[PDB]
């Protein structure tokens, strides 16, 4: 088996089911005690968690899903009613993301889509029934930021006050996302400083939000 699996497996046996809380406690567990994952950790992640208290957004997209952490970090605070959307496009994560949000009780929140951000993302308005994202959560390939950036506001997903939070701004790093954003009067931007997941290793979270054309 392979990493991702052993970590759904140390969840479904040493977390409770239906507790959020207790399945991050898990992996969190599981990844400094056992084998490094690319989760985005407890320290990114309590940053992430006082964002979306900030904002409580109703509809999220994320991209790039990986074994689920940060959809049952975000999911876990969202509002009755409110939603999130997760992308990946490795089919074996995709199915360990289903199993950990099921088993975390937030599968009526969230839905994991199998496939490419710029496959699907020009489908989220037709297909989805999706108007505009109140926040984006980039976690994907890191040189796919900025085009599915370019992408998501080429297809009128984008409103004025829209929140894009991107992990892994400085390691392994997002250099053209963050001049981009940085350097751009439709972003206003802050940066979060923290750690590397699992790690004593500087990485960071950039904010940036979205003003309008
Ligand atoms: C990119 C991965 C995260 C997931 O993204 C999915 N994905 C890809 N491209 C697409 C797409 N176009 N659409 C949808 N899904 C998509 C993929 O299959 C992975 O499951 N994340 C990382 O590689 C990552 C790596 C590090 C890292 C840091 C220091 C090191 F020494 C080594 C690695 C830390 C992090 O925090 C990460 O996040
Ligand atoms: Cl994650
Ligand atoms: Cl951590
Ligand atoms: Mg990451």
């Amino acid at each position: 088996d392979t990493k991702e699996q052993r970590i759904l497996r140390y969840v479904q046996q040493n977390a409770k089911p239906g507790d959020p809380q207790s399945v991050l406690e898990a992996i969190d567990t599981y990844c400094t005690q056992k084998e490094w994952a690319m989760n985005v950790g407890d320290a990114k992640g309590q940053i992430m968690d006082a964002v979306i208290r900030e904002y409580s957004p109703s509809l999220v997209l994320e991209l790039g899903a990986y074994c689920g952490y940060s959809a049952v970090r975000m999911a876990r605070l969202l509002q009755p009613g409110a939603r999130l959307l997760t992308m990946e496009i490795n089919p074996d994560c995709a199915a360990i993301t289903q199993q950990m949000l099921n088993f975390a009780g937030l599968q009526d929140k969230v839905t994991i889509l199998n496939g490419a951000s710029q496959d699907l993302i020009p489908q989220l308005k037709k297909k989805y029934d999706v108007d505009t994202l109140d926040m984006v959560f980039l976690d994907h390939w890191k040189d796919r930021y900025l085009p599915d950036t370019l992408l998501l506001e080429k297809c009128g997903l984008l409103r004025k006050g829209t929140v894009l939070l991107a992990d892994n701004v400085i390691v392994p790093g997002t250099p053209d996302f963050l001049a981009y954003v940085r350097g751009s009067s439709s972003f206003e931007c802050t940066h979060y400083s923290s750690y590397l997941e699992y790690m004593k290793v500087v990485d960071g979270l950039e904010k940036a939000i979205y003003q309008g054309p």
